[PDB]
């Protein structure tokens, strides 16, 4: 399936690397919408996580490290998977990559949140949305 990954390697390549948070907007209110309490969202909002995006064949891994978590997800694009989030939600996740945007949808208890990533001027721009609450986080590598 080497030959089967020609277009795959092209679309995933811009996302690969060890990204570090440089700026954040409205992340506390986004976390509030997820159901995280004030201490957790206030303290987590102050740190700068490292997000490592890698691939092994067709399997993508995204690792998130901070003072408060060390979590990772491994998945194939477009294939739903079970995920236990850092804030202890048990969700159904599907991650796709179209038009240069990696879109991660999490579904649980009839609720939904979307995490969209794109590369703009070599930076990774991450948009987190839940019920019309939007947070934007920018990372550099
Ligand atoms: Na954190």
């Amino acid at each position: 399936l080497g030959t089967e990954n020609l277009y795959f390697q092209s679309m995933v390549e811009p996302f690969l690397g060890t990204w570090k948070l440089v700026s954040s907007e409205n992340f506390e209110d986004y976390m509030k919408e997820l159901g995280v309490n004030f201490a957790a969202r206030n303290m987590a909002g102050l740190v700068k996580p490292t997000v490592t995006i890698s691939v092994d064949g067709k399997m993508m891994t995204i690792r998130t490290e901070s003072s408060f978590q060390d979590t990772k997800i491994s998945f194939k694009l477009g294939e739903e998977f079970d995920e236990t989030t850092a804030d202890n939600r048990k969700v159904k996740s599907t991650i796709t990559l179209e038009n240069g945007s990696m879109i991660h949808v999490q579904k649980w208890l009839g609720k939904e949140t979307t995490i969209k990533r794109k590369i703009v001027d070599e930076k990774m721009v991450v948009e987190c949305k839940m019920n019309n609450i939007v947070s934007t986080r920018i990372y550099e590598k």
